[PDB]
């Protein structure tokens, strides 16, 4: 395979249905990225701060480290740790690309800065120039290093707040700088889903249309085929491994809380779910064992969020492929709500 | 199969290899069988507290809640509550037998009271001799109940505390009784190692060759060597699951803990073990999860753990078949140590 290649396959309204190509797997689209599926998530603030990014480097990589062989994003860092121009301290355009570098991810994400919310005009504003040259100098450290150049691929992260002429103005130097793909940053910040989906719907069409559209830290399952709906192509969440850590179950029917006495007689799998949990046990017993404090509960309750995860973006490519991403849309929120 | 048959094919020494088969399933002994592998134990105390064991049979019995259809055991329950000739409030040989006939599980143990240590010669008799009129109500109470009668299993189990002629008494007491196989209660108590073995030296020839013996809540790996020596052919005990827990693995090199800083860069896998963690995953990774508070590292551990259970006890099995267990109980010794 390539570096990198984006085609897309098929279309409904602003919804795309494609495919990545880079040198160590193909990922299809629209794609849920799960912490560390076609493609997963590491943790670059954790990471550099324990072991180390040199020490992951000296044990040959996050992908031997992990063992997994398959195309590996990590985030800039600072979405997380989060003053000067150079970058922060508690961290800089140039350290969190080679931080990622020594990590040796696939997709690389250009060091930001996540804009607060509620922002006024002005602060957004000063904050998506520092980002916007920032982005440039993620670009140039990037383009830097031959193996990370020439294996790797670089996401330039879009930001402006809520404002629709910040959003083109950013949008406008990312295109400009050039990316492997555009990320929408600055959302999930706690704005609200109306909020945000009124952004991503003039936000998104400035974008290259031919890159793929990566909405960071989106979301819960309606927030995900709302944003599908927008043109975006990829997701990250903690969600999934969240909740299955808190007894919340996700099925096509809504989250549950497994934990309620209401499921202690409940025989029915957690979900329609195809998972290899769903294959084999009852409500009732993962109810048992997390009320039990026992481990293999939440193992039990991760692997199934995990799973419908990728059944709904499964789901999500097929009915795009097949033209009937609009009528699934509103079937899924019918009986999800 | 039939109801209930134990075969000996082997034999070193006090060391025997063989099989127990049952309705549900063979049982390869030596056996170590693990907390709810050939057979499983299940938790009597916490299941008649919840759910209930009535909830449990309202709920298809416990093979069908935790899919498993192989046999399971389960204890009678006392153990783990510590009081009249009854009983104990807070139990009693009938409840104690109908609880386990609810659960369903295919091997049930006679509700006894073990004794704690150290004990007087006294108190250790008083003691005996309630549980051995206790096991004959136990006894009476299993007959009672066709299903059970005729598709499960009794074990007797010894008391008499550190004393020869009380661990006589008690023998006969349950020999006379009749039961399916005879349990060596009353020991890891803290009475340390070298008691344990030395009152296993004379107690184990006291039960009827021809059955299982069952050495209950045993234990570390060298305690398990050391008791198949002395005649043992089953195991149970929380210490693989409990360590897991709590960042300890087993190797044939002795307990490790997983935690310590030494681990942080060891790209070794954490045992020689074929278990699927160790297919897959270095100490270096395994110990970066748990130190960061994941799921998956408790959950890779428990896995290993249990996994270099069953190893050694094949291992055990193997090496009586093969005349040549006392070199693997030396080996095994020089090296664990
Ligand atoms: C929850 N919402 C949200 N998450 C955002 C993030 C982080 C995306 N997820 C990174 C992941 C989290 C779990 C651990 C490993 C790393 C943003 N990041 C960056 N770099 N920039 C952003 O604007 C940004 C915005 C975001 N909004
Ligand atoms: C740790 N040592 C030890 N455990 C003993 C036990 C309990 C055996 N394990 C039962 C198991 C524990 C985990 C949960 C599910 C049920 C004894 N039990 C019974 N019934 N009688 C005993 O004498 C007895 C003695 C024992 N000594
Ligand atoms: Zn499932
Ligand atoms: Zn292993």
């Amino acid at each position: 395979r390539p570096r990198f290649s984006f085609s897309i396959a098929a279309r409904e309204g602003k919804a795309r249905t494609g495919t990545i190509e880079m040198k160590r797997g193909v990922i299809r689209t629209p794609a849920f990225m799960p912490v560390g599926a076609d493609i997963i998530l590491g943790n670059t603030y954790h990471l550099m701060l324990r072991p180390g990014a040199e020490r992951i480097a000296k044990l040959g990589g996050l992908h031997s480290f992990m063992g997994w062989d398959r195309p590996i994003l990590t985030d800039s860092g600072g979405y997380q740790v989060m003053q000067s121009e150079e970058g922060v301290t508690f961290l800089s355009p140039e350290r969190s690309i080679e931080i990622q570098h020594l990590l040796g991810s696939d997709i690389v994400m250009a060091f930001d800065e996540c804009t607060p919310y509620p922002a006024t005009p002005s602060r957004a504003a000063s904050s998506m120039e520092r980002s916007m040259r920032w982005a440039k100098r993620s670009r140039d450290a990037f383009d830097s290093r031959k193996e990370q150049a020439e294996n790797a691929a670089l996401f330039g992260i879009q930001q402006g707040s809520v404002f629709e002429n910040l959003r083109q103005q950013s949008a406008d130097a990312l295109a400009e700088i050039g990316f492997d793909g555009y990320a929408v940053g600055g959302l999930a910040v706690g704005e609200g889903q109306d909020e945000m989906f009124r952004v991503l719907d003039f936000s998104v069409p400035m974008l290259p249309d031919d890159k793929p559209h990566y909405l960071m830290g989106v979301g819960k399952p309606d927030d995900i085929v709302g944003a599908v709906e927008r043109g975006i192509d990829m997701f990250d969440c903690v969600l999934p491994t969240r909740s299955g850590r808190n007894g919340q179950a996700f099925t096509w029917d809504g989250p549950i809380n497994i934990r309620n006495a209401r499921f202690s007689e409940d025989l029915k799998p957690l979900d329609e779910c195809h998972c290899a949990v769903c294959q084999k046990w009852s409500r009732a017993y993962i109810h048992h064992l997390i009320r039990a404090g026992e481990i293999l509960g939440a193992m039990l309750m991760t692997e199934h969020n995990i799973a419908f995860y990728q059944q709904l973006m499964q789901k999500i490519r097929d009915s795009i492929s097949e033209g009937r991403f609009s009528q699934f849309a509103q079937d899924f929120r019918a009986r999800y709500f």
